[PDB]
């Protein structure tokens, strides 16, 4: 399955955002692209889509913020064509850091959506 | 004291495995041989061997995975040489090291661990 | 807000101490003298000043070297000026370690004192 091979294009998972943003950058159309080509290929394979944010700002201001990048990347997936009961969308905001840290080469890694298929 | 020594070959006390696979593989066996040689010469030292899964998967078939990948090198280790210096078991997927979910922390994650008590 | 620019001299958030020490280095004071500086011209804004230690030692050992590394941190910052009541001192012990690793490396990595900035 070209889902569990490491040097696939599906190997990358995830989208990262910018400081206060749920903007999905361009450079990461080419990646939504394929994960979309997989999931209209295999219209069994469901993928839930996990948002992330960094520490700073309370627990209600980025469980928000995480919805909200979530939400961006299902849009953006469904605007490619996999069909809406493919996907759901949750976030995590502060509260599942990545990267322990507390500074921005932590933080960077934390202000994420995550594609995590069912298997 | 040998696994103390964050220098010594003993340092390294983990075991990778493939994607869904509990075979121990080949570049492994140094590493058992070296742990094997310190435990067949240290007659009162206990090891913990703890297997792990990546998260993809049940809890369930992860669990039993785990114990296959710790049983494996809980079998290899005995082929070179006591079983009451020996015990198996698996935390599944359940405490994971790397917490991405991608391969580059899965791979991380298909492991058992040589525990010394 | 300088305080949120990645090339900002704020941007570093994070003091490192050696083995069983909780000495300040002097490699450190122009970062104090910059956090110090920002603090002063922003009474509204607060650190909490939290410290680590790396495995060695017991937890109640650790707890309290933490302890002496944050106030050691927050004890500098106040003779460059910094009010009291905008700094806390805490302690993490060695519960919270950012390198999982039993070396020396993820060991020094955890021998930190950090600014948290309260957002
Ligand atoms: O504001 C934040 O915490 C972020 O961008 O993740
Ligand atoms: O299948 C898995 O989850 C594994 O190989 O760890
Ligand atoms: O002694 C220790 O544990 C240290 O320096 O953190």
């Amino acid at each position: 399955d070209p889902l569990n091979d490491p040097n696939s294009p599906l190997a990358k998972r995830s989208i990262y955002f910018d400081f206060d943003s749920y903007s999905v950058k361009d450079e990461y159309q080419p990646l939504m692209q394929q994960h979309a080509q997989y999931l209209k290929s295999h219209p069994q394979r469901h993928v839930l889509i996990q948002g992330n944010t960094d520490e700073r700002g309370t627990s209600e201001y980025n469980l928000a913020l995480g919805q909200k990048r979530a939400e961006a990347v299902r849009r953006a997936m469904a605007l490619l064509g996999v069909n809406d009961s493919q996907m759901e969308a949750v976030s995590l905001g502060k509260e599942k850091p990545q990267a322990t840290g507390h500074d921005e080469a932590s933080w960077a890694q934390n202000r994420r959506a995550d594609l995590v298929y069912q298997q």
